[PDB]
């Protein structure tokens, strides 16, 4: 083995390069199973999935298949799952995590997150709706939610807990919670050169919270979720230039950029050639001039605004 990891604030270790597993429904789930295997093989020791991804069955079957193989040991696979907004209510966390575990056929997750800050009505429908297309939000003290997460960490069902799509205010809320037992080990948020959340990153760094970047390569750009008019990240001029100078690719520089920033990156790809290519971030380095060059690409280009959840006071994206 031997791969690059970072020490999480709870003593655990997380690999710096994580493999994303979400894909549009237009893609069959089988693809997720075959893709993960290819990722394990390529060098990925960190796998990121979720309940809402509706692919834990395949993703688990994969990682479970590579352990049976003798290709990897469970202690070398860092699997992340996320609690979905229709289960923020206290008595609903553990059951949710248990449901995932059941679909994965694993005895615990290495990392478990609160997927999104705004709550929705409990029930099967992942995104409930009024007979008038209205999203049925719900109100839950996230601190109560976080208390159930802590009990999961203690029950040994989750090795490390953390948040996703949390902003400064929200992050603080958990941090300053009365009787907090475990500060979130990380905060997984969108983060690429056209939106290198310095402000948030610094904050996180100052609290020893690792920032896990997603859509680090510009995202899947799925029609309903991402604005087609947004600039295509991997087409950026200076990223392609640097790609050449280094004899690598714009994607690899977006990935390597993140790494040197002290960030943990996720790169999703079902294409074998590309999957194997992403594991190359470890093959080269960027110099201070380039380090700064990419810092300069900053813009306010947020790909996933998930504004269909814009209502509630917990919508994360309208502050920093
Ligand atoms: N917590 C959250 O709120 C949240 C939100 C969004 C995503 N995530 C996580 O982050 C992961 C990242 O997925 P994403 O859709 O956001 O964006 P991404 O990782 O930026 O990837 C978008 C696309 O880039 C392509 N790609 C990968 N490697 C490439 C390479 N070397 N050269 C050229 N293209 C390459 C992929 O196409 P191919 O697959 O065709 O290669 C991919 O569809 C997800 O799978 C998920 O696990 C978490
Ligand atoms: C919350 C996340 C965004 C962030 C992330 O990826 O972490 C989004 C990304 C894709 C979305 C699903 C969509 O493809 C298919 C379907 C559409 C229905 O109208 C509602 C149900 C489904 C299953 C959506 C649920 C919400 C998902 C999982």
């Amino acid at each position: 083995s031997k791969y690059q990891c970072v020490k999480l604030n709870d003593g655990h270790f997380m690999p710096v390069l994580g493999f994303g597993t979400y894909a549009p429904a237009e893609v069959p789930k089988s693809k997720a199973l075959e893709a993960v295997k290819l990722a394990i093989e390529a060098g990925f020791h960190h796998i990121d999935s979720a309940h809402v991804y509706n692919n834990e069955e395949q993703v688990g079957l994969a990682i479970r298949s590579k352990i049976a193989d003798g290709s990897v040991k469970r202690e070398d696979i860092f699997y992340t799952s996320k609690l979905w907004s229709n289960s923020h209510r206290p008595e609903l966390v553990r059951p949710a995590l248990e449901r995932s575990l059941k679909n994965l056929q694993l005895d615990y997750v290495d990392l478990y997150l609160i997927h999104f800050p705004v709550s929705v009505k409990p029930g099967e429908e992942v995104i409930p709706k009024d007979e008038n297309g209205k999203i049925l939000f719900d109100t839950v003290d996230l601190c109560a939610t976080w208390e159930a997460m802590e009990k999961c960490k203690d029950a040994g069902l989750a090795k490390s807990i953390g948040v996703s799509n949390f902003n400064h205010r929200l992050l603080e809320m958990i941090l300053n919670k009365p009787g907090l037992k475990y500060k979130p080990v990380c905060n997984q948020v969108e983060c690429h050169p056209y939106f290198n959340q310095r402000k948030l990153l610094d904050f996180c760094k100052s609290k020893d919270i690792v920032l896990v970047a997603y859509s680090a390569l510009g995202s899947h750009r799925e029609e309903p979720w991402v604005d087609p008019n947004s600039p295509v990240l991997l087409e950026d001029p200076v990223l392609c230039a640097l790609a050449k100078k280094h004899k690598r690719t714009p994607a690899l520089i977006a990935l390597r950029y993140q790494l040197q920033r002290g960030v943990v990156v996720l790169a999703k790809s079902y294409n074998e050639q590309r999957i194997r290519q992403n594991v190359q971030v470890f093959e080269f380095q960027l110099t201070s001039e380039e380090m700064k060059a990419i810092d300069g690409l900053n813009r306010n280009v947020r790909y996933l605004t998930l504004d269909i959840f814009a209502g509630p006071p917990n919508y994360p994206f309208s502050d920093e």
